[PDB]
């Protein structure tokens, strides 16, 4: 029941104990879902980071999306991945949705509200529940073995997860600003525990 | 009357098995033809693809569109091509339209709403009426004989042809998304048959 | 009286036996003139090609608009030319005017609806009346003599021309499209012969 | 009482003379500041310069703002330096605003009304309140001890200090010129003594 | 009275002869004053030229404006000269207004209704009032020895001066074509006297 709008998690440092882990209550499998975060940081051009972790006790790549320098976005599910090459690097905040379907093995991504080409990947698997998710650093274990060149170094907001896939209305719906309602993670009765030095303050962004 | 508007075909992996063949109920042979479609792919930097092919019984390219690594469209009418250079690629969208006369053998190309110059192809010919129309692959033979490394894929959809060239007038209404009643293959009454690995999913384009 | 409004020349092939004649009643010689005409090619990068051409007895190249490669636009009077440098390229449709005055001796060039500096050329000339105004080649006789690398492949239209010269609001209001009444050629009022490979259709441009 | 709206200092020669100092009422220890200012120089490809210069007994460097040739914005507390990478340089008036907490330690910088990554710098430090503010030279003592090399020669306005970090809302009501009431120096009730050839005049920017 | 609006002088060839003259009718000595103009020429990557010459006997280049071929705008007042670089050249008129004061020194240049950074020049210095207006050529005499490369070939006009430093806002104003009243050059009250090859046509800029 914490309501975190107009506000945004800040690592000003880097380091391998600052991170925070956020809760869901769901307990059937996911066959199908959809992340949509933003964030702001300045390592694109020194080295890779982690911008979303999801472990479980069997992987702890579960679905993890990933920067890597030189080559662009990684989006990894049941530890087999796929890069979504960028040429150019700018600097101002990103806001990047991604969505993942079973049957059809569709992965989709959106950056800044326009979509990339549609890949395959991880066709007939089931994601697990009972899973850690975690922001700041990018989970060797299930909760644990931080990895310092694997941190991130910024800002991060407006994390939201739903369990279905979303048509581009809605995606351009989020983007904009409108209201919506997820059923997994949700920025305004969010759950959360913060361990080391992370700072909550208003977003950069508009 | 499977209307398909606001749909699109989606191939996820690149294959020699995957794609979708539509049916035309005319017979009169064709003397002028116009077809227009909307596309989405990521292969540009990478090698060549087909984008539209129809096939009859003596010539297997008989009305066929294709991109040429590092050139550029290539247009090919009864065996004969020519070729509409591009030096910048772009990764967006695009709406490709096309057509061409008989008796006076002019070949006109809109990309994106913005008309290229007229080029001569194949003056005094007769288009056959009978005749394979596939999207994925580029047909050798008869339906059939497909090529691996002249696969799409990435997203198509907005198929549209007519049996006579079309006023500029009437593209710009195209492009803007006005209505029209093409009379060969209409997007809102298709015939189609898939096979292999195809999807239908929400167009991504506006 | 054959209104061309709307309509444009096609010439899709290069060749050295198509072209079109423009013909003009006046008789009283010319000391002021002013032409403006729209053209789409593609053969910038490859060749030179002639846009415009009159000819009179006494010398084939009285008023002739050239494209010369790698350097830009020639306008020649008289037999003594003058060059306009653009040093970029560009491809689309293009809108040329251009007035010459023969007290003042002074040239006035407008590409796109943007003058370029005023030049001086043949100061106290007179441009005889009788003449041939073709349209495809560049004239080395009186109506002959064509050269196959000097042609033009593409589109023209929009031809006019008066007997004096005009102001910038006057161009200005031609460039947008309102009314005009020119008094030497009209594209409303034109008289034509066609010789060869040469199509009217619909224009390309607003 | 010296209402300076509208006007700017302009320091328009090199010298090590020039200066002007600010005055400023409070005497409690500051946690937290913010500092905007407007200012517009011509030496960015030729050397640094002092943009703010704020001096204590103890450090000559307390809150000092400087230009690094080839780097960009240098940021010191207390002795402690963090730089803002630049590598576009660009030749028109600079509006720039910055904030530092202590509890935190995070640091707040905005160009243009666009902010940049937060960094970390002296967490848990007090700053003094008896101070020397000086416009024009990088001080290397209290009030003296020049340096030619770091002098700034050109334009320099709007100059406003807050003991409390600003949110967003208000950095951006700043830089679109809203009413706002500063509590340490006001650009409407300034107290302030100039020393050698500074002038006041208009300022140049909107 | 000789009303000049909406026309423009032209100099269509380079030479040593062609020039104009203009009066003005004061006689106190100038303490501070500012011109403007609008030209337009293609001479700037082939060599230099001048734009506005004021001599007197005792001093030719009293207040010169000049262009330094690879280095940019030249403003000398009294002998002594300082440059504004412009790195990019462009093609098309340019509208410059320079103001000086004695006072102070400062000298502003404004380059299409945009600042440049304040400089210093002859401070404490006095100009002559009985002196010969040039446009044309740089005069290395009192009305006389001109020079073949320092000519100008183009268009000049909207000539104005004043007595007296500009605020921004009148120069905002006089860039918007808005109404004022300059008391010793002004363009709607011109006296002239024209010698060679000039002309007087109407203005290609708005
Ligand atoms: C434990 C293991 O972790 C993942 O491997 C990541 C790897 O990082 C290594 C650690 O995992 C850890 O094993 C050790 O590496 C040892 C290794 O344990 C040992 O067997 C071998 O003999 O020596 C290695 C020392 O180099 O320390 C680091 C190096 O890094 C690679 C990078 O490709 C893997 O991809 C994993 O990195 P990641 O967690 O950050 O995720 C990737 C980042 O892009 C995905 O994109 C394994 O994947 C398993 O989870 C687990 O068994
Ligand atoms: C004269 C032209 O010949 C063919 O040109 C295609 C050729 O592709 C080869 C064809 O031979 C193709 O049938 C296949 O043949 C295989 C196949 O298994 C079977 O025929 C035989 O048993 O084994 C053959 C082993 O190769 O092999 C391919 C490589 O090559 C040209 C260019 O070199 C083109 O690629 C043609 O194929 P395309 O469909 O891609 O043509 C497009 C036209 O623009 C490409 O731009 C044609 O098939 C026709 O026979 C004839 O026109
Ligand atoms: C008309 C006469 O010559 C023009 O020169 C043009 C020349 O074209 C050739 C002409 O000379 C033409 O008579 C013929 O040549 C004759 C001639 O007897 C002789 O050359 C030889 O015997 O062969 C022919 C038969 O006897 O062939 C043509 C090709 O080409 C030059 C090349 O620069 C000129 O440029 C003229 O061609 P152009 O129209 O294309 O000029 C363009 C202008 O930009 C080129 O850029 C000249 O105009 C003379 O002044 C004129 O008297
Ligand atoms: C206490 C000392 O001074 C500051 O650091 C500046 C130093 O530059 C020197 C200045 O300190 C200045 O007084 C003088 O130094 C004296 C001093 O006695 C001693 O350092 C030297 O041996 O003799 C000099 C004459 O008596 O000369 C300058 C060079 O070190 C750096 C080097 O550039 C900077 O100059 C420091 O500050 P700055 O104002 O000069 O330049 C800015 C600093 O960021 C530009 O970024 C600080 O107080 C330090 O505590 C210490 O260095
Ligand atoms: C007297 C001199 O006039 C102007 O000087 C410009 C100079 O032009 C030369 C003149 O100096 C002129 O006397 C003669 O030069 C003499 C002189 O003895 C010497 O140059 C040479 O050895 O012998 C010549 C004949 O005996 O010829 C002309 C060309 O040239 C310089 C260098 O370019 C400058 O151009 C001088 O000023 P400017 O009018 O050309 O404008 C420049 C544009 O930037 C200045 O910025 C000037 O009025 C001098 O002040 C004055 O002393
Ligand atoms: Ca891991
Ligand atoms: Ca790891
Ligand atoms: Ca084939
Ligand atoms: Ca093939
Ligand atoms: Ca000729
Ligand atoms: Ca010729
Ligand atoms: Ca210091
Ligand atoms: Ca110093
Ligand atoms: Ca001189
Ligand atoms: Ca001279």
């Amino acid at each position: 029941q914490t309501d975190m709008s107009r506000k945004a998690f800040v690592f000003p440092k880097e380091s391998d104990t600052s991170y925070v882990s956020l809760k869901a209550p769901l307990t059937k499998p996911l066959k199908a879902f959809t992340v949509c975060l933003h964030f702001y940081t300045e390592l694109s051009s020194t080295r890779g980071y982690s911008i979303f972790s999801y472990a479980t006790k069997r992987q702890d790549n579960e679905i993890l999306i990933f920067w890597s320098k030189d080559i662009g976005y990684s989006f990894t599910v049941g530890g087999s991945e796929i890069l979504f090459e960028v040429p150019e690097v700018t600097v101002a905040p990103v806001h990047i949705c991604t969505s993942w379907e079973s049957a059809s093995g569709i992965v989709e991504f959106w950056v800044d509200g326009k979509p990339r080409v549609r890949k395959s990947l991880k066709k007939g698997y089931t994601v697990g529940a009972e899973a850690s998710i975690i922001l700041g650093q990018e989970q060797d274990s299930f909760g644990g073995n931080f990895e310092g060149s694997q941190s991130l170094v910024g800002d991060i907001g407006n994390v939201n997860m739903w369990d279905f896939v979303l048509s581009p209305d809605e995606i351009n719906t989020i983007y904009l600003g409108g209201p919506f309602s997820p059923n997994v993670l949700n920025w305004r009765a969010l759950k959360y525990e913060v361990q080391g030095e992370v700072f909550t303050k208003p977003q950069l962004w508009p």
